[PDB]
């Protein structure tokens, strides 16, 4: 059938390829829905009239003024657009843990998550799982995309190990002294996927490869010390999955987010199409090579935060987030932001405890932002 | 769930490591009968000890006078014990397609088939076909064994191509000239597996590759314009599926025929510590680049024969028995293997038409292994 599709995060990066692949397949997909924050209001008002969608959420007030006529508008416009609108499948694809309540939005209607946010399930941990039917939740993240495809390979006891590919980023093979001098700029250049500045950013600093080892426990249901990562420059091979025999399947492609999105869209359908396949009749190679994990320690930190579990990978993230953007404004430099969020975490023991609620996630949050910003004033 | 197994060609390469799997995982497997040539008795008398089964076919007459207590001799003796005994899985590692009676006696008798002697079904071709129930045949041969993997991965309309790996042999990026300077000796070494002499040498002049695009076709029931190959000079991925939405899975392992060994006998259950898994600790690569057809047209070759169908592709591989038998005799050049391979295949239009019975292939078969000998002496 036509599956309806609230897009949440259009005009980003992975909402504007999503829009594609509807356009391109209106026989398999429609659009009901689409938020934004107010930032491209040029690219939303060309949306609004090619999809004929007019049922929109903006974030921000004064660029919903400017355009009006908008269904939903304010802070929490996204999470009532989803909560009102009849959909089969909802993608998240926001930025940071405000996806956190559409998420759980997305996830009470009984519609298909493809999970493009991977920090509201960071964050949301137990919370978003417990809020979630068997394959309710659908990952667009490349590497999660990949190893789904892959534990087609075998049975749940079969599987020895998960593998993760990272590119290393900009920063590959550079050393801790190197790193110090990096600029907003340098990192905001990756060497093979185009994104957004804040998965970008995360790519550089290896944050984003910790948030993944996380994704990847929560998804899955394997432990912290059965999932490894591994540095593919290429960027091809997007993960891998090690069976019990010695046996390892892996997926690859030509770096395109249309067919992880495609494949989330239309789960468990392949959509014809989608993206270019490798070509084997061109040489090539496929590299790998260990991640430097002394220069890069945020996938060690993100393994003790997951294996402390409960709110503390919410803490990672919201460290962060802080960091991260501290970063940008110039108030700390690069190696800081990992520091940061060490520092964070090792004050954190309070928050190893399971959260009940919504409101148990956004205090550890709040503190972790607190925390994180003492830190970047003194 | 004690499996019960025939070993055919107990005393070879792959035969030898089937008994260490079988040996390593007594729960699973239990071995039943063994059938060899009776070149090899030493072995074959090691074996007969350590298996505690004196049900042994072995084809040679006075080897079997000579090792004592053999039930079947003869040149029919490997099909005989198939025919007589009570298997859950007939393993035929024989050579050649001498193995093509044992395959037939082994379908009828409802037994998994795994096969690793792909000669039997490229010969038998349709009339092995006919023989099998669906999914009876469960492959042993690397390639094939990781597409049945990877096939795991869609749907089979989803599938866009099948892509079979060619380590490139010994005379990998060799001229054409270079080929003729070829001995017996130089083609008996493979940079990448160690196997019996016949795999080695039909891997050496590609014709190897040329007999596994038709295994591929018959096992997986996908056209020939949609097999590809491509030459990966590691052997670490076995071989590889692309997806119609652009998505390519891979099956990868360093070189250990264990690992399709214990899956073609646990199949679909994988088994537990069978072989040595990718290590990812350590820095590496795995390349691809094409294949120079100019050099090696045993693949084209191939396909011609398999797309003509009927008994041509026992044609193919008759010849290239007869071909390789003279080069091993210090008869031909390397690459007259090749060359007498065409000559007999482009004259052999007479044998495009289904096999009826079993003799129609053995009449195709010494209609080749005749012309093939005209061939050597002029
Ligand atoms: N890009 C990629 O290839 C990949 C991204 N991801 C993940 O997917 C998610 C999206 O990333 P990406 O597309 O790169 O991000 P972008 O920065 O490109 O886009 C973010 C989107 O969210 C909207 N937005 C921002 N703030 C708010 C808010 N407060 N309320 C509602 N909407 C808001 C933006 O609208 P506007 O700008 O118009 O205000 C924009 O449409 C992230 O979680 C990322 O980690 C994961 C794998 C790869
Ligand atoms: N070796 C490998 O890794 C791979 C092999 N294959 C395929 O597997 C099959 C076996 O190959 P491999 O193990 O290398 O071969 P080998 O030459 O190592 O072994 C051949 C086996 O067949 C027996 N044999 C030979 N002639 C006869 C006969 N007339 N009657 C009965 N038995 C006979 C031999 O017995 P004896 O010597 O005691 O007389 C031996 O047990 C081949 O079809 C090959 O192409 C496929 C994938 C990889
Ligand atoms: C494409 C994707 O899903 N990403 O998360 C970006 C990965 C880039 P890196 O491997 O973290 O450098
Ligand atoms: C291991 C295996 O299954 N073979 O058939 C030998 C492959 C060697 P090549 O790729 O044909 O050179
Ligand atoms: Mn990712
Ligand atoms: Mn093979």
């Amino acid at each position: 059938g036509r599956l309806r599709v609230v897009v949440l995060g259009s005009t980003g990066s992975i909402g504007t390829q999503a829009l594609q692949v509807i356009a391109d397949n209106p026989d398999r997909f429609e659009v009901v829905g689409l938020a934004a924050g107010g930032a491209h209001l040029d690219t939303l008002l060309r949306q609004r009239a090619q999809t004929g969608v007019t049922n929109i959420a903006v974030a921000d007030e004064h660029a919903a003024q400017r355009v009006g006529d908008i269904p939903y508008h304010g802070s929490d416009a996204a999470t009532r657009l989803v909560e009102q609108t009849e959909a089969d499948v909802v993608l998240n694809a926001l930025v940071g843990a405000l996806g956190l309540r559409p998420t759980l939005a997305a996830l009470k209607t009984g519609a298909r998550l493809a999970l493009a946010n991977k920090e509201s399930l960071v964050a949301g941990g137990s919370l978003v799982l417990r809020a979630a039917r068997p394959g309710q939740i659908v990952p667009v993240d490349s590497e999660h995309s990949a190893l789904a495809q892959c534990l087609r390979g075998g049975t749940p006891d079969e599987v020895a190990k998960l593998v993760l590919t990272a590119s290393g980023g900009p920063f590959r093979g550079w050393s801790a002294a190197d790193l110090e001098h990096v600029t907003p700029e340098q990192a905001g250049a990756h060497p093979t996927w185009s994104m957004g500045p804040m998965n970008t950013l995360n790519s550089a600093s290896l944050v984003n490869k910790g948030l993944e080892v996380i994704e990847t426990h929560l998804l899955f249901g394997i432990p912290y010390d059965r999932i490894d990562v591994v540095v593919h420059p290429q960027s091809i091979i997007h993960s891998m999955v090690t069976f019990i025999d010695g046996s390892t399947i892996a997926q690859a492609s030509p770096p395109d987010m249309k067919l992880p999105i495609s494949l989330a869209l239309g789960w468990p359908r392949r959509v014809s199409g989608a993206a270019a396949a490798c070509d084997f009749h061109t040489a090539s190679s496929w590299e790998f090579e260990p991640l430097d994990t002394d220069v890069f320690p945020a996938v060690e930190l993100a393994r003790q935060a997951g294996v402390a579990g409960g709110c503390m990978t919410a803490v990672y993230n919201a460290a962060n987030e802080e960091a991260a953007a501290a970063f940008l404004a110039g108030r700390i430099g690069f190696p800081a932001i990992v520091g940061i969020i060490a520092d964070v975490l090792h004050a954190a023991d309070q928050w190893a405890v399971e959260p009940a609620t919504v409101d148990d996630v956004l205090d550890a949050q709040r503190w972790a932002r607190e925390r994180a910003q003492r830190a970047v004033s003194g």
